[PDB]
């Protein structure tokens, strides 16, 4: 049968938590089959219905300038990276559900935060008072599975299927990021006072609720020239918001206010250390193989702060 393979620098270099998948667009479809092929196996996914589906996960996400494809594609690679250095952690149905969580989880993103669709009085925020985009993220996934051709998981059983479907749910829900501090602190209490028990169900949906957090904030992982170039597009959108919301008559808050753009760098510190830094520490207490994410955020860090310092 049919192996993806990659040139030989992306072969070795997509193992690494810190890889970038690139600028060419068309290579991210293959990028991710190749992940799925080696974290979950060539028999996981019919090739034909998983190349329609992901096409149509694509044209799904749009032109905005953080929450788009790449971006899709970029989480489901740190999840890779975690898979593959936790062989043994994790189910045949978490393998399966967790790459396309990941790739799904930001589907049909305007570039709006919650927050304004409330205040904007979006239909969203009516039909979803918390969580309003994620929801919707996962509505739009269930959309593209029931296409005719796109059902990638047809080979489960009834209850297989609501199982993963229930993964996929949750890995979703837990990227907003309103939700994960409460659920760092809880695995951080839990891991402290022994109690941690990954036999536990609701043990393990905080744990894959913060491998979410911990993939998509992956920007912050990367090689310097990454994490800094892709904070440029992090603040576009944020900019866009606050232009949208004084256009309400509504001061945004400073991350979104774009005549704050010198506080940029005093803003990322507090983003690491109140988000970051914490989200990974947890993530390497509790698997221990997931420290180069840490090591690459703290490395971040100090980059931040030699910007403050002038030196950078
Ligand atoms: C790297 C990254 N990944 C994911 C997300 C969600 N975020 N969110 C941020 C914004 C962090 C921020 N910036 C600011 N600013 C900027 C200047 C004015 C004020 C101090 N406040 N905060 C809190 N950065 C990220
Ligand atoms: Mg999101
Ligand atoms: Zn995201």
């Amino acid at each position: 049968l049919m192996q993806f393979t990659l040139p030989v620098r992306l072969c070795k270099e997509i193992e690494l938590f810190h890889f970038d998948i690139g600028p060419f667009e068309n290579m991210w479809p293959g990028i991710f089959v190749y992940m799925v092929h080696r974290s979950c196996g060539t028999s996981c996914f019919e090739l034909e219905k998983l190349c329609r589906f992901i096409m149509s996960v694509k044209k799904n996400y749009r032109r905005v300038p953080y929450h788009n494809w790449k971006h899709a594609v970029t989480v489901a690679h740190c999840m890779y990276a975690i898979l593959q250095n936790n062989h043994t952690l994790f189910t045949d149905l978490e393998r399966k559900g967790l790459l396309i969580a990941c790739l799904c989880h930001d589907l049909d993103h305007r570039g709006f935060s919650n927050s304004y669709l409330q205040k904007f009085d979006h239909p969203l925020a009516a039909l979803y008072s918390t969580s309003t985009m994620e929801q919707h993220h996962f509505s739009q996934t269930v959309s593209i599975l029931q296409l005719e051709g796109h059902n990638i998981f047809s080979t489960l059983s009834s209850s297989e299927y609501e199982q993963v479907l229930e993964i996929i749910r949750k890995a979703i829900i837990a990227t907003d990021l309103a939700l994960y501090f409460g659920n760092r602190k809880q695995l951080e209490e839990m891991y402290q006072t022994g109690s941690l028990n990954l036999n536990n169900q609701s043990h393990r949906d905080r744990v894959i609720g913060l491998m979410m957090t911990a993939c998509d904030l992956c920007s912050v992982t990367k090689l310097w020239p990454v994490t800094k170039l892709t904070a440029n597009d992090i603040y576009a959108e944020f900019w866009a918001e606050g232009d949208e919301m004084k256009k309400l008559g509504i001061q945004p808050i400073p991350m979104m206010d774009r005549d704050k753009k010198d506080e940029v760098p005093q803003g990322q510190l507090g983003f690491y250390n109140a988000v970051a830094i914490p989200c990974y520490t947890t993530l390497t207490q509790i698997l221990p193989p997931t420290e180069p994410l840490l090591k690459a955020c703290r490395d971040n860090l100090s980059q931040w702060e030699k910007v403050i310092r002038g030196e950078e």
